[PDB]
């Protein structure tokens, strides 16, 4: 009711340099203000600020009293006009452009009506329950900046309430994209509502992990309603998607046991042991309808599990993984039926020459849903790295289209990510949502790629660390050798010295020729 | 010339449940028995132990006293017998297998045969100068396993003797298959002693570094002679390969007028600047002959610089880059027409989408020589993190078919790297490196993961720590949360929990079904 929270570090002092700007744009149809984050680097040497993304939400806010409800009046007039769904999908299809499409496509630099056609035609979500208010839209899809999930929550054996809000704030501040609330151990209505109500970035959850918790931790006793109390539970506080392993289907289960490293789904075992402790189908693929429902009350978007993901490389692109996916598609053009908003979650650990299989399949199977995939790790055999094994499959999915990038830390196999575990998560995320938008030429992308190759040429020191995703750590290395306030003018590093730094001698050569 | 030299720490305490082991095989020609290294990880509930590659060397050996000269008796035999040169592909055109060709065939589990024709046509070589007897050979080339080059070295600036020994021996601990000693401080012929007598790996130099060294840092004083003694100098020393910028042509330099980042080699750089100061041609290409002749005598392998490498992502695949290729076909070509051994230098800073095009020109204009590429950086926004950023990179180039791939540590644009960086530079790059057999379906690389997946499942957690590329690492960090004996036998971690584990669930799942 009342945790010891203690702040993160200032965003200034994680972002030399930096402020925390905000574009205003006017929703014409209600005039409504938005204020649209971003953040701007102040350089030197007559460049020119440069601007960027921000999901790190309002700062130095008592978490006791929670964000400003920055949507409250977005919702109110949406509810007095009257609406049968409450979906971006169905205002989409209806030829709606809402603040949330407004918001995205200025965050974006691209039109609100190309938001608009990207919403309606499933190609693109915004996860923007109505009960967040909180919430700073942001949206997920192919033809947008690729996206990063941080995952964090307790377990039974780690973590407190006071951590995890710290875990949000201090993922968001690396640039998370997105959260999800994964606790499975203490207080997990209470942890989330904390989480969301201090939360600026979209909120996921797997509402099957606390079903299992309302049943004791007998899987056996979970069913369809003990489900639906939960997702409602869970709408109302403010979720904005859903994991749901639906395409757990009961005769899949059998194509399983020839695996290396079996189901590795915490969601997806859970769903299979059910199935096979009644020989009954799947309980939310038979109330898929029941569960599009409650979605189209609140707006929470549907991220269809893969409870049959591959955990280990052996069992990557086997048959029991894309007969789930073969089954996400039926799920997602059945969701948008409904103006449900959709993304699909995908694998998992792949190595690289079967990656390009597993975005084929889904963007024909599913229609061009966004697609969510944790990783790909591409080989196993660096436990404590997996950040990296995962990036290098992260980055190459993300070239081929994938949407929403969920992270993996060093601790993956190993235990519960503490704060320092997920910051190296996010930034190594965030190298690959990058580098994926390079690869795509996504528009103005290698602009921040230049300013900091720029600043490195010029010498610029201070300019480059502060272009960087982790400045500090970028200026801390550089001065483990070169300390002193003049190396920050310096026409060499420690690598070099000064009469082998190869940009001193492009310097000198270019001067010559001139 | 008796430097305070300090031990690394043991193979076992970074190899817990290993042994070094070595494969006997006989030179039948010869008689010669050969030693080839090996690394066994011996594992519990019945599993066969796991035999797995070793670049580790011969260990506590003291540094004043130097390694075994392991190669002595092969190099002696093929003297008195008499040859006209005395490289590998000299040998391997004559019909002749030599004990450095079943040594790699052995390590690669590949017949010596086949080992002999890819060296004979190019597309392998074995760098193995028969100065340097202390030598474990190793094999180049898309056939076979991809490599990972640590460079070490000192600077004006930074470190000594002693830590350059350290980070040779350390870099190879952690799996560097050849290092380059780039040193462009103090005692750079010493230092480089102490490091071929105690290196079992291939060590390589850029020759023109001293070379400006020799003529006090004024690139204008160079010329043909000096970098010829240069060459002589450290061919007799044991160098294995040369990288020589010969490619850097007059008429290539103002293609990089117009460039961000200009010339980033420093060898290229330091062409750039002699040639535009006489305006003349590049003494190396000029040379290539006479370089070639001093290469036979010694087996000096030649890596052909790339000096217009693209040093940011707005540089990549630019006409300056391709102009060099084209060159550095022409040298690879000419340089087998007197059998030497040649692989080619490549990119740098490349954004995923550019890649493929690096590897389709290099493999076509320079007749499938080894490539060896220095990443590629897939992006220029996270200094502090290159080693990520390129470890997509040369994962990707890897996969693509490049034999060699350089490191880069979190220093790169920063700093000379310490002990620390070479560790985790090494470390992503054998991710890497491995990442591109699996997905090149090199034969056996996956029974590595396959080994680590089947422990994770079956909870053997020291095997799995055991099997991994740096197993402190991982057993440190599962036991921050669990850090128990009785949890290593646990059919759980901290991540889930026990109730939550998925492993678990699939354990039980499997056993219902019994
Ligand atoms: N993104 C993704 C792709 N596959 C799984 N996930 C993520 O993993 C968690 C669900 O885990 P599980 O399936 O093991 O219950 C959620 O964070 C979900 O988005
Ligand atoms: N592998 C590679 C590809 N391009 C450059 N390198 C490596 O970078 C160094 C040469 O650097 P420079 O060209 O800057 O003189 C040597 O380690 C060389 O193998
Ligand atoms: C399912 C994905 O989410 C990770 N995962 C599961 N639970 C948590 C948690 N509480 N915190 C962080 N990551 C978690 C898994 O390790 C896997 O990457
Ligand atoms: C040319 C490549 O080698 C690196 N490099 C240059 N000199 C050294 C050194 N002494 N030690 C380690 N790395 C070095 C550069 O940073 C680049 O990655
Ligand atoms: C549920 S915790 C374990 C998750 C597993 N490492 C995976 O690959 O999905
Ligand atoms: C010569 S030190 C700088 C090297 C540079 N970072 C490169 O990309 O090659
Ligand atoms: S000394 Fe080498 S690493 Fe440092 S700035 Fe110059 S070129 Fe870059
Ligand atoms: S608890 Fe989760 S992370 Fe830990 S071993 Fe089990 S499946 Fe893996
Ligand atoms: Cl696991
Ligand atoms: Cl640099
Ligand atoms: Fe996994
Ligand atoms: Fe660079």
């Amino acid at each position: 009711s009342s945790p010891d929270f203690q702040p993160i570090p200032s965003f200034e002092e994680c972002f030399p340099k930096s402020t925390k700007e905000h574009k205003e744009v006017v929703h014409e149809e209600s005039g409504h203000v938005l204020k649209v984050p971003f953040r701007r680097v102040h350089l030197s040497g007559g460049e020119p600020a440069f601007d960027n993304y921000d999901t790190s939400g309002p700062q130095n806010v008592n978490a006791h009293i929670g964000l400003a409800k920055l949507r409250k009046e977005w919702i109110d007039r949406r509810e007095k006009l009257g609406t049968p769904r409450y979906t971006q999908m169905y205002y989409a299809k209806q030829g709606i452009i809402t603040e949330e499409m407004l918001y995205c496509a200025t965050r974006e630099k691209l039109d609100p009506e190309f938001v608009r056609s990207e919403v309606a035609r499933g190609r693109a979500i915004i996860p923007s329950n109505k009960k967040h208010l909180e919430l700073e839209p942001m949206i997920v899809g192919r033809k947008f900046l690729v996206k990063v999930n941080a995952n964090i929550g307790n377990s039974a054996v780690a973590s407190s309430i006071e951590e995890e809000v710290y875990k949000v704030q201090w993922a968001t501040m690396w640039g998370a994209d997105t959260i999800m609330d994964l606790s499975t151990g203490r207080h997990i209505h209470e942890t989330r509502e904390w989480i969301l109500r201090n939360s600026a970035v979209p909120v996921g959850t797997v509402p099957i992990y606390q079903a299992l918790e309302k049943v004791d931790g007998i899987a056996e006793n979970l069913n369809w309603e003990v489900f639906r109390e939960t997702l409602i539970e869970q709408a109302e506080q403010g979720v904005d998607y859903f994991t749901i392993h639906a395409g757990v289907l009961l005769r899949y289960i059998p194509l399983t046991a020839k695996r290396l490293t079996g189901i590795v789904s915490r969601g997806g075992s859970i769903h299979a042991k059910w199935c096979l402790a009644y020989h009954k189908e799947n309980f939310a693929y038979e109330h898929w309808d029941d569960i599009l429902d409650i979605c189209n009350q609140y707006d929470v978007a549907l991220s269809i599990g893969d409870g049959l993901r591959p955990g280990s490389i052996y069992d990557a692109n086997d048959t029991a993984q894309f007969a789930e996916l073969l089954t996400q598609g039926e799920l997602t053009r059945r969701a948008w039926e409904k103006d449900v908003q959709v993304m699909n979650e995908g694998p998992g650990h792949v190595p690289m020459h079967k990656i390009p299989e597993n975005m084929q399949k889904q963007l024909e199977w599913c229609n061009e849903a966004p697609f969510y995939t944790l990783g790909p790790l591409t080989t196993d055999i660096a436990p404590g790295y997996d950040h990296i094994t995962s990036a290098i499959g992260a980055a190459n999915i993300g070239a081929l289209g994938t949407a929403l990038l969920c992270y993996v830390t060093p601790k993956e196999h190993l235990g519960l990510p503490n704060r320092d575990d997920v910051k190296a998560g996010v930034i190594a995320y965030k190298i690959a949502a990058h580098a994926a938008d390079l690869a795509k030429q996504h528009p103005h992308a290698q602009a921040w790629d230049d300013a900091l190759s720029k600043a490195r040429f010029e010498f610029r020191w201070m300019d480059q660390f502060a272009l960087s995703l982790d400045p500090m750590t970028a200026m801390s290395f550089h001065d483990e050798t070169l300390p002193a306030d003049g190396a920050k003018v310096a026409h060499f590093c420690s690598m070099c010295g000064p009469k082998f730094c190869s940009m001193k001698i492009t310097e000198d050569i270019r001067k010559y020729a001139e």
